[PDB]
């Protein structure tokens, strides 16, 4: 037993990442096959992050002015294109590290790993959820874009985005691997600002039965609601509504502990009215909503 | 900028687990170089947990009667010891991944990152802290022992946890890697109790200067405190006492804030005697102790 914040291994990610220099501009790419992927911000300079024209950067570029290095190893770049907001850097050797891979874009509430990485050497990972207004709540420094979020699906690797900016509220804001933002946001150095976040109705009713599991049962109570009752107080308090397909979802957890999911929304109505009123849930005074269903499933499951 | 809860990338480490079988019991190792280590509660079957008696179970024991498993390879026992409560199976081939390591002892208030393991397959990744009863508050099933803790300094890898077993308030206990238990705990199924635990004083700190680094600063106060009264308050709220070496280790970050440790001391104090009040700090409702000053300067410096 226990619940923690939990994130995928990173030992297939650490083998893909690498180094790219283009000028005095250094971050990090995801090198797969003969490609390596990275932010098209490494072709600026601090004059061009301002307003840059990417087209008219990238054609007063040549191969070799992309300086791509994996550990000690250089790697010849022998050819370049812009996907979208990523560059796509075609090497003479193919990653003989390559995992079984493909690109997903994820929706609003899904968890996955972020490899932070600095100087193409990973510093650090961690479990983020992609937030409804398209941020993420990361940690991030300087030099960390090119870093990779993922999850492992078995054998294969489903690499679902890739680091490029910090927003003025201090949150995070990238593509998916096409090179294609999550939310609203381009990258230049302007004032964008994400929209208002709302709480992951379905992701907090999952940490609720991880912890009826874990044996905090003091919220549970002998009431019941309707979806429409229930969504009715949620929209006040900037909660998700919660769909069909939620329920549906949450049907292994329900089994498992014997409390219905529309049990469980009546608890939660409660908490939303009055309070945690000085008690905790496992080990947090704040509702918790980056655990999804699965995560929870997966970790008191097995 | 931001601030999570981050464990080091575990590649080096997932490279070194391995399933060990001993019967009908299968749990996890850890090769290096061409010596498998695992909990000797392997050995065990359900009748034996109760009252073992290693040393007798030991020499009933043969070489062929341990299945050690690397993915699909399997592994030659050509020789097994027991070394306090870890069991050393000498193996017929040495693990080409080895990584540069030590084995460390670590000291409550340290913290490390644990890989969780099921039949040799790494599972997931996360931090804690060794608690002040030396306990660690973890997130284990059954057949996780043998998954180890570790830190990762420079390219070297120290492991100084190996999972044996779950407490009954649902905490976890294991030794270093030389078999040696942390905390008054046994490896055999009998009522065990961890002693009551406090809170970590500096690490409480620590986590209180990220907040500033981030922009959370509205708990601070002109008040200063010496650690002596301080030091009075904390004892009451089951926190650790305060040292002049923790004073000295929360310099940088002193520091980097132009703040003083007993200025901050003194809205600890606070907080201790008057509560958050509805507001949060990173995120958090209650007083983080499970972040170390240097794990701080790491994220928040780099
Ligand atoms: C003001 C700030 C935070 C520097 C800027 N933010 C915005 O202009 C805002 F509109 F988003 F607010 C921004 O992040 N960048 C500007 C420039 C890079 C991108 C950039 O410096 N990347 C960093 C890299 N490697 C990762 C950043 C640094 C802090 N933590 C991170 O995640 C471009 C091409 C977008
Ligand atoms: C009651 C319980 C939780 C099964 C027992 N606990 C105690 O007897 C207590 F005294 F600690 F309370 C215990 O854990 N074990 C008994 C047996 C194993 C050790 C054991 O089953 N290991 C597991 C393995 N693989 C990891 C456990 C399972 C749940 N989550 C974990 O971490 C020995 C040799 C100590």
């Amino acid at each position: 037993s226990g619940f923690r914040k939990m994130a995928f291994p990173s030992g297939k990610v650490e083998g893909c990442m690498v180094q790219v220099t283009c000028g005095t501009t250094t971050l990090n790419g995801l090198w797969l096959d003969d490609v390596v992927y990275c932010p098209r911000h490494v072709i600026c300079t601090s004059e061009d992050m301002l307003n840059p024209n990417y087209e008219d950067l990238l054609i007063r570029k040549s191969n070799h002015n992309f300086l791509v290095q994996a550990g000690n190893v250089q790697l010849r770049v022998i050819g370049h294109s812009m996907q979208n907001c990523v560059l796509k850097l075609k090497v003479d050797t193919a990653n003989p590290k390559t995992p079984k891979y493909k690109f997903v874009r994820i929706q609003p509430g899904q968890t996955f790993s972020v490899l932070a990485c600095y100087n193409g050497s990973p510093s650090g990972v961690y479990q983020c959820a992609m937030r409804p207004n398209f941020t993420i709540k990361g940690s991030f420094l300087n030099g960390s874009a090119g870093s990779v979020g993922f999850n492992i699906d078995y054998d294969c690797v489903s690499f679902c985005y890739m680091h490029h900016m910090e927003l003025p509220t201090g949150v995070h804001a990238g593509t998916d691997l096409e090179g294609n933002f999550y939310g609203p946001f381009v990258d230049r150095q302007t004032a964008q600002a994400a929209g208002t976040d709302t709480t992951i109705t379905v992701n907090v009713l999952a940490w609720l039965y991880a912890a009826v599991i874990n044996g905090d049962r003091w919220f549970l109570n002998r009431f019941t609601t309707t979806l429409n009752d229930f969504n009715l107080v949620a929209m006040k308090y900037n909660y998700e509504p919660l769909t069909q397909d939620h329920v549906d979802i949450l049907g292994p957890l329900s089994a498992q502990t014997g409390i219905a999911v529309l049990d469980m929304c009546a608890s939660l109505k409660e908490l939303l009215q009055n309070g945690m009123n000085g008690r905790t849930i496992l080990g947090s005074a704040l509702l918790e909503d980056e655990f999804t269903p699965f995560d929870v499933v997966r970790q008191c499951s097995g």
